[PDB]
């Protein structure tokens, strides 16, 4: 159906845009709302309503440029916003040598059914954040699985 | 009216990011869309139909992206897409030593009624293409006035 091609288009592009991340360990946090609305967070990054594309996606987080600090979160098979804010998780269960953009995922997480995507700009690694819990050193294929699966 | 709002915070951010991209050298190419409708080459960019701001139009321009070749098209306040083809002006009052962004800036001029902003990627001087002719070394003061008087 049209509704599934432009979901598959999505989940194609996100995971060409973080192989891109991964392979230059790019740091990126890119966070897709569900059933419970992130209008609050949203609010807090610079509006975007864009189409997504991976070529879009990679530009928005090269690194010391003005929409790479923050949350991209999409919406309806759109970038809502960029450079959003996220609140920081305060679980003791994430592992001591995650930074920001992992606590900031697990913190969405927490409060939300959302997806969030994280890239680690120390190792490249991939990690996804949901109900909490930070499921860490994706590959490709475990990343799709879980965007189909959501 | 908030029409005219809309159109001042539209001039504002695209304002700030050539004053950005200028002083640090970053190329730029960016048509606004006027009156003759630019569709055709809207349609061999990157779609993204997104609200302007200076901080997207910067981070398109950053060398070495994915967006980075290629024009911006606006539509009123809106980024239609990123990386678009323009066709090349062979117009001989194009400086010799300019490159290929200035050429198409003065290419898409030539056949509609659009405004194109020029950021030199080797001097940081800005350019403004219009009815097929090129302004160059621009003042912020310069740019802000065209853009306004465009609207
Ligand atoms: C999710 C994902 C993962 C990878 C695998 N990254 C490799 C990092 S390594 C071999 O140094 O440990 C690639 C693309 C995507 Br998309
Ligand atoms: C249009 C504009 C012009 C300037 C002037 N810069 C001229 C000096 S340069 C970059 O060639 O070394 C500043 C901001 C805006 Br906005
Ligand atoms: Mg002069």
């Amino acid at each position: 159906t049209p509704v599934e091609e432009a979901q598959q288009k999505t989940i194609e592009a996100i995971t060409k845009a973080i192989n891109y991340m991964a392979k230059r360990r790019i740091g990126a946090l890119l966070t897709i709302e569900r059933d419970t609305g992130m209008g609050d967070y949203i609010e807090t990054g610079i509006p975007l309503n864009a189409k997504v594309s991976s070529e879009l996606l990679i530009n928005i987080f090269i690194p010391n440029t003005p929409l790479h600090d923050g949350a991209v979160i999409m919406k309806n098979n759109e970038i809502a916003a960029a450079a959003c804010y996220l609140p920081l998780s305060e679980s003791p269960f994430i592992s001591k040598e995650l930074g920001t953009r992992h606590r900031a995922a697990v913190g969405i997480s927490e409060v939300t059914d959302s997806l969030t995507i994280i890239v680690s700009e120390e190792t490249g690694g991939v990690s996804v954040a949901k109900n909490g819990d930070l499921h860490r050193e994706l590959t490709e294929e475990a990343l799709k699985e879980m965007l189909e699966a959501e």
